[PDB]
């Protein structure tokens, strides 16, 4: 038994809720929150800017030190950093950005990072401003992630469509 509330169960291991990932992290304080990162860990907008804003920019300060030491992530890759005031840990995961020409086949690689963590609060990778089809992203999530994932879908209307079209 964990602390996630009001999620609809899609599979043995995948749960979904129409909710803002920021407000959910603040309430639950999960072990792992997933950020929809880019390879530079430049958290300007979407999940990354909203998560970063909620940390008062401490996520961006930590991230800049990480990049100065290690260089950029790979598309499909990840790193574990602090969760600040939102979670124990933040798993920064880089899904492909369709609005930049990145290979959508890298979405499966991106979701494989989640398998290193027993439980996660996450957004749909490559959905929203990343320009990929969220229905596809949910299918890849269900078919790739084997650990327990709690998906926070921000768009109400999208949430209803994801549930109603789920196979
Ligand atoms: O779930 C969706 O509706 C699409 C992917 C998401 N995009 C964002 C953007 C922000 Cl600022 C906050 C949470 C989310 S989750």
């Amino acid at each position: 038994v964990n602390s996630f509330s009001g999620y609809l169960k899609l599979t043995d291991n995948v749960y979904i809720k129409n909710a803002d990932i920021v407000e959910e992290a603040k309430k639950v304080k999960p072990t792992v929150v997933v950020n929809a990162a880019n390879v530079y860990l430049k958290h300007g907008g979407g999940v990354a800017g909203a998560l970063n804003k909620a940390t008062n920019n401490a996520m961006q300060v930590e991230s800049d030190d990480y990049i100065a030491t290690n260089g950029p992530l790979k598309v499909g890759g990840s790193c574990v950093l602090s969760g600040h005031n939102l979670a124990k840990h933040c798993l920064h995961v880089v899904g492909p950005n369709v609005n930049k020409g990145e290979d959508i086949q890298l979405l499966k690689s991106a979701y494989e990072n989640f398998n290193q963590h027993e439980v996660l609060l996450a957004p749909l990778l490559s959905a929203g401003i990343f320009g990929a089809d969220p229905i596809h992203s949910l299918r890849v999530c269900v078919d790739t992630v084997r650990t327990n994932v709690y998906l926070a879908v921000f768009d109400k209307n999208l949430y209803d469509k994801l549930v109603s079209s789920f196979l």
